[PDB]
């Protein structure tokens, strides 16, 4: 499966954190144009997936999954 659980965005985010090396809710927020909510969400999922680790600081998800190119 893919979009069925995963954000439209999810794939763009997973690029975006992995780019970055960093994934934040209020990064994906302003540079996806996407609520709170949303950021959260594809985030969330991105820690299902294991692209993003466990919440440590204020809002900032640790991302473990490195980028589809380099």
């Amino acid at each position: 499966h893919g979009a069925e659980e995963l954000d439209p965005l999810f794939d763009q985010a997973v690029q975006f954190v992995t780019e970055k090396r960093k994934a934040s809710i209020s990064g994906v927020q302003r540079q996806f144009r996407i609520g709170y909510n949303r950021a959260a969400r594809i985030i969330e999922q991105m820690e299902a997936q294991g692209i993003v680790s466990e919440q440590g600081h204020n809002g900032n998800r640790e991302v473990l999954a490195p980028p589809p190119f380099d």
